[PDB]
C-alpha cells in the first residue's frame, strides 16, 4: 500500500494491557468515550494514515513549497492539500481539542496514539493542522474578550503559528529584539524580522492565520523575562463575527530549503516591515511572555518527539517486510558450502541484530511517550499510577526533554539501520527511508536543541525539582527490580538504575562544587547529553522489561496465534536490550566520573 | 567554497608521524623529492577548493538526466568543467605506473593527494578512475591486451566495475550474466547488471571500459565459476586506439538517489539490444573472481577515503560556524541573564562536540595513511621494518577497517558537525546536510558494513592465523610499554586493547566451538561488526595518541605560533579520546562475551 506501516496493536498493547487507560474511559472528563470506541478511533485515523495522509508524502518532498515573492505567500502541492482537506474533513484538527471548542474529551495518551499515525505518514501535515491546539492556549490564557476571538479561531479551524526565533535569538530566546509599540486604543505595533517560522503561511489551507509572537515592550527589561507574547492574526477580522477583513502586516519573505521536511513552509516572517502595522494584542492583557509561550513550547516538544518514534516505527516495519522478501546468501551455518540454499536476510545474524535494534528502540520509544503521556492528565494519573496532580506535572516535566531529546538523537540514529537493511536499495529514493532520515534529522533541532533538551532536564527538571520527580521514577524502577524468567533482566535492570543514579551524583557534585570554583559547571555541560542518553535508555529497558512480564503473563494464560508472536516478541525484546544496550551505561557512567576541564582549557586556535 | 583542506594535518601524518619522506628520493621514487610532495599536496588542495568544489552544490541540485533511447546520460555543465580541470592538472593519473604516463610516488602521497578531490566533489574522482583501472587490467593482461590497455589509460578513457545484478549483491557468487564463447576466441555477454557507477558519463570521455563479471557457459556455480571480462563502450582499433562501432553494452536505467546524485548509477544491458556485447576474457584465463578483487580493493580504499576526507571538511565547516555565532552566555554567567554574549565554542556541549568530530576525523586520517603505508614494499620497509609479505597481510587487515569503520564513524560524527550549526545546519545553504547524504552510500557500495566485518574476521584474522592483527597488537603494546605525560593515556590504550583482544578471543571461542554446535557460528555474526568498530576506535586512540607524543616532542622543542596551537590540539585530542571513546570498548567485550542465539531462535513472525 503506502510507506507509512502503522502499529495500532502495539499502541493497544500499551494503552490498555501496560498502562491500564482503559480503567479511566467512560468515567468522569471520559463519561462519553469507552474502551472500544477509542480502538475504533486509533484504526480509523491509523488507515486515514495509511490512506489519503501518506498518499503525498513522496510529492511534498519532491515538488515542494514555492515562495511568491509577488504577493508575498506560499504554493504548496496540490497532492498535499488534498491530504489536508482528509485530516479536516475528518475532524482530526481537533483531536483533543477541549469539549467548548468542539472537541471529544480524551485521554492525552489516547490523544497522542492518534497522532501518531499523522505524524509518520506525513507529519508536516500535523503540524499545518496544530492550529485549533494553539487557538485553545491562547483561549486559556486570554482575557474574556479574547476568549471570544480563540473560540472563533478553533471553530473556523484558522491556521496558527509560534513565532520566537529570530536570526540573532535561537537558543537564547531572550536576546529577541522584535519591538512591540503600545497604541492610543491599547493594540500594539510589532516590528522585527522572525526566522524559521513553521506555517507562517499554508496557501489557500485556511482563511486566517493565528501568529503567537513574542516581542520586547518598549522599556521593558531584557532577557526573557522581558517577553510579551501578542496575538497577531494574518487578517484582520471582526471581533464577534469572525468575518475576514484587511490584511495585517505580517508577511512572508523566504521560504527555506531544507533537507527534509520540505513541505513544511519554514519561513521568514516580518513584522510591520512592508508599510502597514503588524497590530498584535497582548495574550491575557498581561506582560507574561515566556510562561505563556511554554505552554506552546511543551506541546511542540512532545509532537516533535512523537515524531521522531512515529518516523522510526515505518522506517522499521519497511526494513523488516523488505528484509522478510529478500534472498540473498546461504545460511551461515552452510557459508562454506557454495551450493548450499539460498537464504532471506532475516536468517542472516547482523540482519536480526540489526532488526532487534530496530524494533527494541521503536517499541521502548512508543512505551516512553505513552508513559509520559499518562502524566499529563491529573485524572489518569491518579487511576494508573496513585499519583496526585502536583507530582503528575513534575513527572511529565521531567519527561518531555527525554521523548524530545532522547526521542529525537534515538530515531534517527537507529534509521541508519532500517536504511542498512535494504542494503544498495536503501539509498535509493524509491524506498521511503532516505526521506525518514532526512525529514528526522530537524528534530534533534527545533523546539530546542538536544543541548538545551539536556540542559533543561538535569537544571530545571532536576536540581530545581529538588529530584522529586526523577525519586519517584527511580522508584518504580526499584519496585520493579524487587519484584524468575526475568531476574537477568532484572539484574541488568538494577546495575543500569545504579550507573544512572551515580552519574546524577557526579554531575550533582560538579555542580554544587561550582559555588566556589565556577569553571566547575562545564563538567555539567560537558556531560548532561549523555546523562540524558542514558536516562532514556534506562527508562527503554525498564518500560520494556514490563511489557515483558506482561507478555509472560498473556502467555501463561494461553495467548495463541499473532498474539503469541506479538508476545514472544516482547520478550525477546526487553531481554535483547537489556544485553545489547543497558550495560554501555556503566562505561558512560565511569567517563562521566572522570570529565575534566582541558577541553574547556583548550585555545580556540587548537581546534 | 563549501570544502575546508587540511594539507597540515597530511604533511604532519606523512613527515613527521610516518616519516614517508624516508624513501622519497631513493628507489622506486628517486625522482620525487619532500619539497615536490608537498609542492602536490598544496596544489589539489587549491585545485580542490576552487574548480572542483565549484560544482559541488551544482551536481545535486541539477542532477544527471538519462535519454532512454540514445542510452546516455547529460552531465551538469558546471560539473564537466570541474572535470576537465582534474583531466588538465593530470590528477586522474596521480599514483599511476610510469610507464603508462604516471608519477611515481608512494600509495601514502597518493591517497593524500585524492582526499582533496573526495572531500571537494567526490564523483568527480570516481568518474576519473578510468585509468587506474585500465592499469589494474594492464597488471592482469596479456601482453596484447597489454597494448590496449596502455592506449586506454594514455586517452584517459572511463572506466566500470560491473558484479551486481538484482539478485546478486552481497552474494557475488548467485551472479547469472552469462558468457558464450566464439569461434575466434572473443565472448558474447548476455545479462543485465544494476547499480553501475559510471556506466554511461555523458561526453567526459572517447570511451569507457567495462570490466565485467560473467559465468561461461557450463562454468560451475559460485564466485569461483565467474571469469572477468573487458567489454568497451566502443569497439576500437587494438593499434591505433581510434575509436570505431558502439558495442552492444546499453544503460537502460539512472537510480534516483539519496546523494551522491551526480554519480550516474546505472542499470547496464548486455546482449538485449540485438547487437552482441563483445568481451575478451582478462589475461586469458578463467580467475575471475581474484582478477576483481584487485578493483574491489580499490574501491573499498577510495570508500573509506571518501568518508574521511568528507567528516574532515564537515568538521571544518561546523568549526568556522562556531567560532563566529554568538549565542547565549557564558556557562559561569548562565544565571546572570544581562552577562555578555559569547561565541558558541564557549559553550561546554559545543566543544565536546567539536573535539568528537576532531578526534575521530584525525583518527581516521591517521588510520587511511598507516593502512596505505603497507601498500607499497618499500615504504613498509623504510617505515616499519616489516618485509612484503607480512605488509600485504597488514594491509589486508586494515582495509575493511578504513572502509567498514571509515564509512560508519563519518557519516554518524556529521551528525555533530550538522548540529553545531544548530537550525542552520538543517539548511541546504550550508553544505553539512548533503555530505551526510552523499556519505550514506559509504556503507552499502563495495560491501556493505555485514560483509566488512565478516571479511575482517574470518578471512583477515582467522585464515591469515592471527599473524597481521599480532602485529598490530605488538605495535600497540609496544607504545603501551614506552615522559610520563601520556601516562593516563597509555593506561586506557592498555585497557582498550586488552578489552579487543578479548572480543577476538570470544568470538574466536565461538568459532570453534561450532566443531560441536553448528549454530555457535551465529555468535560470531551477531558480534562481528562491533568489533570491527572496537578495533576501528582502537587503532584512532592508538594513533592519536602517537601522534601526541610527536606533539609533545616539538612542543618541548620550541613551537611557536601556528605550529604550536596545531600541536596542542593533537595533545588534546588524543586525550579526549582516550577518556570519552575508549572505555566503552569494556561493555562492548563483555556484551560480546554474553551473546546468545535468543535472537536467532525468535521467530521471524514475533518481530
Ligand atoms: C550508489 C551505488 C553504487 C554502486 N556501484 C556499484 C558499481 O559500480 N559496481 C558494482 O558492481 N556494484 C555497485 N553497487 C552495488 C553495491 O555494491 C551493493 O548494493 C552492495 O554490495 C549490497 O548488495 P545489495 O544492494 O543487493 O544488498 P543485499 O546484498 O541484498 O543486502 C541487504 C542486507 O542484507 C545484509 N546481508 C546480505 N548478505 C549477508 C550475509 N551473508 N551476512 C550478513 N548480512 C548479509 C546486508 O548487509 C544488508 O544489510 C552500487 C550500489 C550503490 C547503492
Ligand atoms: C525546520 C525548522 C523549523 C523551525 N520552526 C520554528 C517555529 O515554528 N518557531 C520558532 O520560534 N522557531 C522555529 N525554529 C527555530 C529553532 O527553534 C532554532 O533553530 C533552534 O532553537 C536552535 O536555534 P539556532 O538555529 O539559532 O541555533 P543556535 O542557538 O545558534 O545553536 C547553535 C549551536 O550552539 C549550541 N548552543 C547554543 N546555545 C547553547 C548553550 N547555551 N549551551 C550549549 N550549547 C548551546 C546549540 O545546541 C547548537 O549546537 C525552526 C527551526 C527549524 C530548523
Amino acid at each position: 500500500m503506502s510507506h507509512y506501516k502503522s502499529n495500532v496493536r502495539d499502541q493497544v498493547f500499551n494503552l490498555f494491557e501496560v498502562f491500564g487507560v482503559d480503567k479511566v474511559l467512560g468515567a468522569d472528563k471520559f463519561s462519553d468515550l469507552d474502551a472500544d470506541t477509542a480502538r475504533e478511533m486509533l484504526t480509523e485515523i491509523a488507515r486515514l494514515a495509511e490512506g489519503p495522509i501518506a498518499e503525498s508524502f513522496v510529492e511534498g518532498d519532491r515538488n515542494p513549497p514555492v515562495f511568491d515573492p509577488e504577493t508575498h505567500t506560499v504554493t504548496l502541492p496540490e497532492g498535499f492539500k488534498k491530504s489536508m482537506r482528509a485530516l479536516f474533513d475528518g475532524g482530526w484538527d481537533k483531536v483533543g481539542l477541549a469539549e467548548h471548542l468542539g472537541g471529544i474529551p480524551m485521554p492525552r495518551a489516547l490523544q497522542w496514539a492518534l497522532i501518531e499515525h499523522i505524524l509518520g505518514a506525513n507529519p508536516a501535515a500535523y503540524m499545518y493542522a496544530m492550529g485549533p491546539g494553539m487557538s485553545e492556549i491562547f483561549y486559556n490564557n486570554g482575557t474574556d474578550e479574547q476568549k471570544k476571538w480563540a473560540t472563533i479561531a478553533a471553530e473556523r479551524g484558522w491556521g496558527a503559528t509560534m513565532v520566537l526565533t529570530e536570526p540573532d535569538a535561537g537558543s537564547d530566546v531572550g536576546a529577541g529584539r522584535t519591538k512591540a509599540v503600545q497604541q492610543p486604543d491599547g493594540t500594539w505595533h510589532i516590528e522585527g524580522v522572525k526566522r524559521f517560522i513553521t506555517s507562517a503561511d499554508s496557501d489557500d489551507l485556511f482563511e486566517n492565520i493565528m501568529h503567537l509572537v513574542l516581542a520586547r515592550p518598549e522599556g521593558a527589561g531584557p532577557g526573557t523575562k522581558g517577553l510579551s507574547l501578542f496575538f497577531v492574526p494574518k487578517f484582520h477580522f471582526d471581533h464577534e463575527t469572525g468575518e475576514i477583513g484587511e490584511r495585517n502586516g505580517v508577511f512572508v519573505t523566504n521560504v527555506e530549503h531544507k533537507m527534509g521536511l520540505k513541505v513544511s513552509a519554514t519561513c521568514e516572517l516580518s513584522l510591520g516591515q512592508h508599510g502597514i502595522p503588524a497590530v498584535g494584542w497582548l495574550v491575557g492583557e498581561v506582560h507574561n511572555g515566556i510562561a505563556q509561550m511554554f505552554d506552546v513550547i511543551e506541546q511542540a516538544r512532545m509532537m516533535v518527539g512523537t515524531k521522531a518514534i512515529a518516523t522510526l516505527s515505518t522506517g522499521y516495519l519497511n526494513a523488516l517486510e523488505y528484509a522478510k522478501e529478500r534472498v540473498q546468501g546461504a545460511d551461515m551455518t552452510q557459508m562454506t558450502d557454495k551450493t548450499a540454499p539460498r537464504v532471506t536476510i532475516t536468517h542472516h545474524p547482523d540482519v536480526r541484530r540489526s532488526l532487534m535494534t530496530q524494533k527494541a528502540y521503536a517499541e521502548g520509544l512508543r512505551a516512553i511517550y505513552l508513559y509520559t503521556a499518562t502524566f499529563q492528565d491529573a485524572e489518569v494519573a491518579q487511576a494508573v499510577h496513585g499519583v496526585d496532580g502536583d507530582l503528575a506535572a513534575r513527572v511529565n516535566d521531567l519527561l518531555l526533554p527525554i521523548v524530545k531529546g532522547f526521542g529525537s538523537e534515538t530515531a534517527y540514529a537507529k534509521l541508519t539501520e532500517s536504511l542498512q537493511t535494504l542494503g544498495g536499495s536503501g539509498f535509493l529514493q524509491d524506498y521511503p527511508i532516505e526521506q525518514y532520515i532526512r525529514d528526522s534529522k530537524i528534530d534533534s533541532l527545533y523546539a530546542g536543541t538536544t543541548a538545551i533538551q539536556a540542559q533543561d532536564f538535569f537544571f530545571r527538571k532536576i536540581i530545581r525539582d529538588k529530584g522529586q520527580a526523577l525519586a519517584y521514577v527511580a522508584g518504580e524502577i526499584e519496585q520493579f527490580i524487587k519484584n524468575g524468567r526475568l531476574k537477568t533482566e532484572r539484574e541488568l535492570l538494577a546495575t543500569a538504575l545504579a550507573d544512572v543514579q551515580g552519574m546524577a551524583a557526579s554531575l550533582t557534585g560538579y555542580l554544587m562544587a561550582a559555588q566556589e570554583d565556577a569553571a566547575s559547571i562545564y563538567k555539567v555541560g560537558l556531560g548532561s547529553v549523555r546523562f540524558l542518553m542514558a536516562v532514556g535508555d534506562l527508562l527503554s529497558g525498564w518500560l520494556l522489561a514490563r511489557q515483558a512480564a506482561v507478555a509472560i503473563e498473556k502467555l501463561d494464560a494461553g495467548a495463541t496465534g499473532a498474539d503469541k508472536s506479538f508476545y514472544e516478541g516482547k520478550i525477546a525484546a526487553a531481554s535483547f536490550f537489556a544485553k545489547n544496550m543497558l550495560p554501555l551505561l556503566t562505561s558512560t557512567r565511569q567517563i562521566i566520573e572522570n570529565l575534566d576541564n582541558d577541553v574547556m582549557e583548550l585555545d580556540e586556535a587548537a581546534f
